[PDB]
């Protein structure tokens, strides 16, 4: 078959009910998941493929970073809730990999602040419990499929996809048949 149990995909020996459509998971101390972002667009590339009828969810992980590891999660909890998702995850992933500059939660928070969200905005959402109610989401995702390793993208709590055999001579392409796959998940 072109779409193989095991090759482009394996299938969640427990599966799980209830999941996000399309579920990606991320760290931004990830070097890979760097380049899913600003170099390979994926999340961008699987929606523009994807009908107006599949949602897409995109939650941070704790197991990469430590301390700032966790206060990362936190704050992605922030960006969801505000809805700025687009304006920090850059200057974020730049900030702990590229410079270097993201050492505590302080220097998460200048990120958000030059990007437009006002000191007091952030301070009363880093403190809500909607927030909370946000990180306590995305650890819930990530324990539901034991999850050890990122990126990671699931479909339909069912399917985890499998880049690990596809050609990335050119970038395109390979961001073409992670795209297609996820179609393909999403209809089956
Ligand atoms: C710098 N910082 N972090 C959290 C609260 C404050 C002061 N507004």
């Amino acid at each position: 078959a072109q779409y193989e149990d095991g090759k482009q995909y394996t299938t969640l020996e427990k599966p799980v009910a209830g999941a996000p459509q399309v579920l990606e998971f991320f760290s931004f101390f990830c070097p890979h998941c760097y380049q899913f972002e600003e170099v390979l667009h994926i999340s961008d590339n699987v929606k523009k493929k994807l009908p107006e009828g599949v949602k897409m969810t995109k939650y941070h992980v704790n197991f990469m970073g430590g301390d700032l590891g966790k206060d990362l999660t936190q704050a992605w909890a922030v960006a969801m809730a505000l809805g700025v998702e687009d304006k920090v995850t850059v200057p974020l992933f730049e900030g702990v990999q590229k410079t270097q500059t993201i050492r505590s939660a302080s220097d998460i928070r200048d990120v958000f602040i030059n990007a437009g969200i006002k000191g007091e905005e952030y301070d009363a959402a880093w403190n809500s419990f909607v927030v909370k109610s946000l990180v306590a989401q995305q650890e819930k995702a990530a324990a539901d499929v034991q999850l050890r390793g990122v990126p990671a993208m699931f479909v339909n709590g069912k399917y985890q996809l499998n880049p690990q055999g596809m050609d990335t001579s050119n970038m395109d392409v390979f961001v073409q048949q992670y795209a297609d796959t996820v179609k393909y998940l999403s209809e089956k």
